[PDB]
């Protein structure tokens, strides 16, 4: 099963619940790369705080909070802003700020990353990044995120499938 | 995917979140029978209230909760007691009763149903029932339960597999 990879996690990251839950401080890559045209994955915001979700290469520093500060990661942060190379690429409108209990869906097709909130397209795309990319997640400040790589709360957006 | 079956649900049952969440009032069968020798599945108690989890045949009345009151269902209820045919078969320890946020794991090996809480074997079996059985769940009084039929929070116990 695709899960949070304990071989690729930050120093103070805790992975529990069969590779599904991240807490502590830092980031983790998923156990498989986005080696397909169209990928969908989800995180449930069990406890909010500082967190973000997106894609990264194996060059990413998994102690970097927040991610998106350099070329190695593209993430939606907990404030809804999408960052890569320390540049704001897009932002969810304030009316759609992610809240505790939300499911955040990510699509990635190598051309763009898009965000879905509880099954709804936010239409806030950011251009894809260079290199071999993996799902990435980070937490701090008491955030707890749970991954769904196969058994989704939301039907994958059409054309997108679970990571193989 | 195995999910909550909207063809086999109580009158006031609401199934949302890609067939994974039950709310409202009444019971629901999962979409696949327990054909295999050893099955594991889970429910997360998103909101507590009146609820129960276990197995049932297609004869079960999904409006007449709680279940376990006749030959057609065997359930652990929100009080931690296991009932079949209107008899208390077993009961969790009084300081280990299920709580809101818990993941309840269920094994069924046709000999017995057993209960896990947060990956911990509760050693609380009840004898298996007659006929072809399905996973069953019911809710009322503001209970919300989310199923995991494949992407589990806890690894199945040795020999047990997800429903095929």
């Amino acid at each position: 099963a695709v899960q949070l990879d304990t071989q690729h996690m930050g120093t103070d990251v805790v992975i529990v619940k069969n590779g599904r839950r991240i807490c502590g401080t830092g980031g983790c890559l998923a156990s498989a790369p986005l080696h397909q045209n169209k990928s969908y994955f989800e995180f449930k915001i069990q406890s909010t705080g500082i967190w973000g979700i997106g894609v990264a290469t194996q060059k990413v520093n998994l102690n970097q909070i927040p991610l998106g500060r350099d070329m190695h990661s593209l993430v939606m942060r907990n404030d809804g802003a999408l960052y890569h190379n320390n540049e704001e690429k897009n932002r969810l409108p304030a009316n759609s700020l992610p809240q505790e209990g939300d499911v955040v869906g990510i699509t990635y097709d190598h051309v763009e990353l898009n965000v879905y909130l509880n099954g709804k397209n936010m239409h806030c795309p950011a251009s894809g990044i260079r290199g071999t990319v993996y799902p990435v997640v980070y937490v701090d400040d008491s955030a707890i995120l749970d991954c769904q790589f196969s058994e989704f709360y939301h039907t994958p957006p059409p054309g997108f499938e679970k990571i193989l």
